């Protein structure tokens, strides 16, 4: 028969940051697994973290540090293997020096009731229409106008119906409904999220359903994953519940996710050592608690980052 659809592709970005596109049939009869329960790592292996089906005529939203926005049409990624390792994602990213990559986020169109949803290192969020970002700059675009000394964190895609939380570096808290935050353009500086501790920031955004676990890991490499129902509704600008303790044996939060069922999480130390399990392996225990060891750490070593992968669909 004469079928016409043209297949979808897999985009990666690894670890270290290098972007690839793949034949989705292609990365599937590649697929070998095979490691484990768990897998622990030495060698500072490059491994990829983010995996996102998409079209190819698709483009990747790319958001800034500095609240930049910058435009990477799939097309222009190189095609390769699990062989070969793509190029950087900043070839299309004119970064400044000291300004990070923070989300990549898949578009196919610039619908309405679709937004932008972002959050700041400070404390702040805006809500910012898809649509206007539908005219693609090479030199980039404010996605959000940042206070001195502030840093875009997260960005997430919404439909409008979404609670949004927020983690701040001392475990705590807040949950409220994305129709909260009235919608503002590109140039706005948006507006309360939650009221941070003196010195602590904000480290993860997510967006979820209206009241699958959370996973919360601490920079002495403790964590654990807490139902979702579990966080309660804890409103814009105030200074949220603890979502988990902070106490001096744990540290501070290095990140907040929300887990897919299915998926794998990494572990990456300050000196390199990467652990890999699947999530459904974590101990489950509730928010109000100090979790549980999952990287042991040596002297002066920290947790430097949580990652997650669905590989599956």
């Amino acid at each position: 028969m004469d079928l016409i659809a043209p297949e979808d592709v897999v985009v990666t970005l690894s670890h270290a940051g290098y972007a690839k596109r793949q034949p989705v049939s292609a990365y599937r009869a590649q697929r070998r697994g095979g490691r484990g329960r768990s897998a622990a790592s030495t060698k500072e292996e490059d491994f990829i973290d983010q995996l996102w089906l998409v079209n190819t005529h698709d483009t990747l939203l790319t958001f800034t540090s500095s609240g930049k926005v910058f435009w990477l049409p799939v097309h222009q990624l190189p095609e390769a293997g699990s062989n070969a390792r793509g190029r950087p994602i900043i070839n299309w990213i004119p970064l400044e020096s000291g300004e990070r990559v923070q989300a990549v986020l898949p578009v196919r169109e610039y619908a309405d009731n679709r937004y932008v949803f972002m959050a700041t290192r400070n404390g702040t969020v805006k809500k910012t229409p898809l649509s206007e970002f539908a005219f693609r700059l090479a030199r980039g675009k404010i996605a959000i106008n940042l206070d001195e000394g502030d840093a875009l964190v997260g960005v997430a895609l919404t439909d409008g119906d979404r609670d949004v939380l927020l983690f701040a570096s001392n475990g705590k808290t807040v949950r409220f409904g994305e129709s909260t935050v009235r919608s503002m353009g590109r140039t706005a500086t948006g507006v309360r999220g939650i009221r941070l501790a003196k010195g602590e920031e904000v480290v993860s955004l997510i967006v979820s359903e209206r009241a699958a676990y959370i996973l919360t890991a601490t920079e002495n490499g403790y964590g654990k994953r807490t139902p979702l129902a579990e966080y309660p509704r804890k409103g814009r600008g105030t200074q949220g519940v603890i979502g988990i303790q902070t106490t001096e044996r744990n540290g501070k939060l290095v990140r907040a996710v929300l887990l897919g069922s299915t998926d794998e999480v990494m572990l990456i130390s300050d000196g390199g050592t990467l652990v890999r399990t699947r999530g459904s392996e974590i101990s489950r225990v509730g928010r109000n608690t100090q979790g549980v060891t999952l990287i042991r750490l040596s002297k002066g070593e920290k947790l430097q980052a949580v990652e997650r992968l669905d590989a599956s669909l």
